[PDB]
């Protein structure tokens, strides 16, 4: 069991920036953090590929 | 120093066309050349990648 201060722990975010050459973007929110969604479409393979990150 | 005729020295200069696949399709001018640009998201490599060229 833990029994912190809120100042005791930090977290630090930073939503990725959907680049120009990606043809797919958008923004979620998980819990209260912001994401970063890509769609990118692999020919070779014939499939769809996409990318929550943050 | 170089002095030369008009009809010393020749180019050739032509715009690639932007492909049907090209996510970005800018076109920009350099010296009065015109310059393809396109820009193509590596998913494999998590990257962007830019070309300019003529």
């Amino acid at each position: 069991a833990y029994l912190w201060h809120r100042t005791a722990f930090i977290l630090a975010y930073r939503t990725p920036v959907v680049p120009e050459g990606a043809k797919a973007g958008a923004s979620f929110s998980a819990n209260g953090v912001a994401l970063r969604w890509l769609a990118d479409y692999d020919y070779s393979q014939l499939g769809d590929r996409t990318l929550l990150d943050v």
